[PDB]
């Protein structure tokens, strides 16, 4: 779809078989999801944002559906203020910014 | 223009008579600019993201040119690690996310 920006660009995702709400976030390099149980191996990592750094679990090669579009890639799981879909997955679904 | 998301969606902006590079950020409600000495009145604000909150100065009705497109609106200034063009100004330049 074409998504205008008067409202937050919130979509439904499916991850680990579970539906969640997430924000399409062109300012995020990486995808960061709130704490949840997720099948797969993970590695400890840190990620920084506007306010500093947090600890996350890095899950590689996770299947995620984003507004009906399939991606398979890295998801960081940790205490984020919001579920954010970053460029690592937005590129997989063919998203571009246009003006 | 169309901006793909393989790389950070950085554009040149003009604000307070200075040129800067900034992210076109669909995940940001508001525009946040790295510390700079803007004239005029402001109001304190706190904004939160990954890692917690930062203190910023909220300036209203600030003129800002974004990739050659004029805009005017609220700009938050403070110790952000990135210049962030948020939805309050993305809408003014007619930006959409498309997939
Ligand atoms: C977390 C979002 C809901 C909100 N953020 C916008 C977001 O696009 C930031 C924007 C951003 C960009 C660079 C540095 C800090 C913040 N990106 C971000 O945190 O991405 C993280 C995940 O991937 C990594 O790549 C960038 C940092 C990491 S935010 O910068 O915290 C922010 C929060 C509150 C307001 N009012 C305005 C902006
Ligand atoms: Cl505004």
């Amino acid at each position: 779809p074409q998504i205008t920006l008067w409202k937050r660009p919130l979509v439904t995702i499916k991850i680990g078989g579970q539906l969640k709400e997430a924000l399409l976030d062109t300012g995020a390099d990486d995808t960061v999801i709130e704490e949840m149980s997720l099948p797969g191996r993970w590695k400890p990592k840190m990620i920084g944002g506007i306010g500093g750094f947090i600890k996350v679990r890095q899950y590689d090669q996770i299947i995620i559906e984003i507004a009906g579009h399939k991606a398979i890639g890295t998801v960081l799981v940790g205490p984020t203020p919001a579920n954010i879909i970053g460029r690592n997955l937005l590129t997989q679904i063919g998203a571009t910014l246009n003006f």
